[PDB]
């Protein structure tokens, strides 16, 4: 609805988690306010060109690292990628490893979640009167993955091309008996505090998204436990590597999602009564 | 406590869930208004006759599917059938099936639940000074289970006569990995959105609860994951034979449930500190 | 910060469970008001000498179990007991057994968890813009899990040495196909209501935190499932034994915990970003 500065429409949405607080890649970056229904996005949102392409960025945690998981105010972060008119999200985040040969360093583009929060207070932005329950059985955007190892493969990072991600509520780490269920029960893959419900608003929303994962942890099965200070310290060391994916696939989104491969592009058409 | 219009009493009550807006059922119905100390119910209850039972039927997502499950005042809904008098409790409930033998159309009248909710906001109605901690161990009443059962038996319709009920947050549909779990890991059948808390509170009221629950889909399982449009449409073809069993059922409930067969009936005098 | 009186300071904090709701065990008894910036805790604190050891009391269902799981302070009840300068938490429990051989009148010591709350609202003190994640991957201090080992074994009580602890939401008990979840699938081998957030709390305020627990039931597994009245009963008839056990404990902790063996004692220098 109303922007400060007023007119400014994006493509491409990109939502930095851990180390990555500022846009190292858009030129002719204006900070934007963007009005939501919900409040504070957080942080502003910096609009600036790709090659071309008209890129949003904004830091889920905020500049500084200022907001945990659990007070993310996730349905104006959403809200206001949508209103700027953008088609497809790029999510950066970093996850632990719940699996020997998923290694810190890696990236990991996940095709599954199990969702383990209990806090988040809304994840939904549909409570009625017209109710909205959207299918997420394949909850990324194919399109998009494919894009992302395509992407991965060429610049000669690994790159798992599957992986499920259990989201937990945190923001204290997993005890051992949590993560032996993660692992041992649930059979998951990777391990986060962020994409719950990031992903159900997005799907509602009608976008593409996808997260490129990087592995920072082996969460609490390596000789130490995870720590926050080695994750971000991870995070901040391969940052490049997560930025040169970025300006790699960003200017192949020039068009739109093929519908055929993007689950949530219609998930509104079956879904609302 | 106060309704209006004033001293209306009823002795079952009935709970209809998606697809069943209006109770067809009922004679001489009014719409009556009955206060809480939590606010307003979904909607409007409607008090008539059936076969001279006085018959109590809220739609919990109110007429017109305007109140998704995560946004029902669940306490208020269930204090108002109490305030009637209603001694009986049928819900009738869409669920997803996660094993081949339990088919679209099928009735089941589960007898386990596992409560996998987390943003219901609240669980009980005793929040202090006196703390009451309800045994739910066996959590439906079996007096009632079992009327349901053999009305359906009767009509010559198909009733599986035990379930587990695994009830899950929504709005969204359950992920590929997630319904695995259900599936694979809880060994759970049916899965809903609706169950909990409605169920702890009308066992802490001391009423005796059973669903009546309809199996519109395969969840993820099938060529095509299920769609809330799926859900609604099958119970809209289907309600008439739920209307059946109703009209079947609700005379025989012109007595008590008995206390042997109703683990919630005095659940309270074991459970009060 | 400000208490009244003025002033006051304790060394040791224990926090009273079911049937543990005044200290039979301190000297020269002062009821203390501690404020905290979530308000009140769950009663005054009441310290006092414990063979020349300060000792702060908590109930944490307040006087008379007044307060019921879901709605006690956790905030306001372990910041108090920080601001007084306490080093040492020894929590005193009644938990269900999933075991046949952690029979009812024994003791556990746990040594891990697994958290399946949902409704506590705040399971951290860390809201922004300081973002701090504690690693618990060994939740519990070992320095005094070990001392109470000791202690129950000196006064010949049956004292379990590890176990895993499921913590359930409440406040009803749970239906047999959980039960069945947490003892068969999830492998945890005691049950209870009030250890999350408390625990996250505790090492994040850089306590030595340890629970003592009382077995007080079979949780879904007996003859007759659990009541409320049963817990309150057994950890009536046993208060005594807890009671002797805090007497020959308190006077070994005039010191301050090991580092090496107080997991949450340095949290705060790794976690915070
Ligand atoms: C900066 S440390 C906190 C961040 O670590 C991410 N994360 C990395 N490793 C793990 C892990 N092992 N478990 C949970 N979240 C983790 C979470 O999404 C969170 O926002
Ligand atoms: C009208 S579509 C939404 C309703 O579907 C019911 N339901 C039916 N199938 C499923 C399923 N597979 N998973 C979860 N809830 C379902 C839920 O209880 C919800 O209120
Ligand atoms: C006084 S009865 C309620 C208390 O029982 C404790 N508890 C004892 N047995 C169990 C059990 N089987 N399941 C859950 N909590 C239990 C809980 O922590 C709660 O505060």
């Amino acid at each position: 609805e109303i922007t400060r500065p007023p007119g400014v429409r994006a493509h491409v949405g990109v939502i930095g988690g851990s180390g990555l607080y500022d846009p190292g890649i858009v030129e002719n970056p204006v900070e934007v306010k963007v009005s939501t229904p919900y409040g504070n996005p957080s942080d502003f949102i910096v609009v600036g060109d790709v090659a071309g392409v008209k890129v949003a960025f904004l830091p889920r945690h905020g500049r500084g690292h200022r907001i945990p998981p659990h007070a993310i105010n996730y349905r104006a972060n959403i809200w206001a990628l949508k209103a700027l008119g953008v088609k497809w999200v790029i999510s950066v985040s970093a996850v632990g490893s719940l699996r020997e040969d998923y290694r810190p360093g890696d990236f990991v583009v996940p095709d599954q979640f199990i969702d383990m929060t209990k806090n988040r207070r809304h994840y939904t932005f549909y409570d009625g009167p017209v109710t909205v329950h959207v299918s997420m059985a394949d909850p990324f955007c194919e399109d998009l993955r494919q894009r992302l190892i395509d992407s991965g493969r060429r610049l000669g990072y690994t790159v798992h091309e599957r992986g499920t991600y259990v989201c937990i509520e945190g923001p204290r780490f997993s005890t051992r008996a949590e993560s032996r269920v993660w692992k041992d029960v649930f059979k998951a893959d990777i391990i986060g505090m962020t994409l719950v419900p990031e992903i159900n608003l997005a799907c509602e929303a009608q976008l593409c998204y996808a997260t490129l994962a990087m592995v920072t942890d082996y969460d609490v099965w390596a000789d130490r436990p995870v720590t926050a200070e080695e994750v971000e310290r991870v995070m901040i060391s391969n940052v490049e590597r997560a930025r040169r994916m970025l300006y790699d696939v960003i200017p192949k989104l020039a068009g739109e999602p093929e519908l055929e491969r993007c689950s949530c592009c219609r998930a509104l058409d079956t879904a609302a009564i």
